[PDB]
């Protein structure tokens, strides 16, 4: 109950399309476009309260803010899983390194087409692990 899945991508329309994917898949799973620091934390309190997964849509430039939020989500003791569209960028990689070095799990989809599929497939169960055995 109350798993936190943070959908990040640089382009807006991707987060919009991917919003509609998860929102129509389940309207009680709180898909919040906010890109904020304090608000995400407030919505996480609501998520754990209901006992439902929460999907936070942050942009690539805004993703820098997510590390401020990570501390709170750890203090909760929740499963923190960042679903992130990689696409060969130094800024995108810069922040990404902080997640893995810390211990927060990050699913790099590396595409937008598969990203939306990943989201709905994680709602089939909970979203707390890889759906493929990542050899290479």
């Amino acid at each position: 109950m109350g798993t936190v899945v943070i959908v990040v991508s640089n382009d807006e329309r991707i987060l919009e399309e991917l919003l509609e994917v998860v929102l129509k898949s389940d309207p009680n799973v709180k898909t919040v476009r906010t890109d904020d620091k304090e608000k995400v934390k407030e919505e996480i309190e609501k998520a754990r309260k209901q006992g439902r997964p929460i999907v936070i849509f942050i942009r690539g430039a805004y993703e820098e803010v997510v590390r401020d939020i990570v501390e709170y989500a750890q203090k909760e003791g929740l499963r923190v899983l960042v679903i992130k569209v990689a696409q060969d960028q130094e800024l995108l990689e810069r922040f990404y390194e902080q997640l893995k070095k810390d211990g927060v799990d990050v699913r790099v989809t590396d595409n937008e087409d598969e990203a939306k599929k990943r989201l709905k497939e994680l709602l089939e169960k909970v979203g707390s692990l890889e759906h493929h055995h990542h050899h290479h």
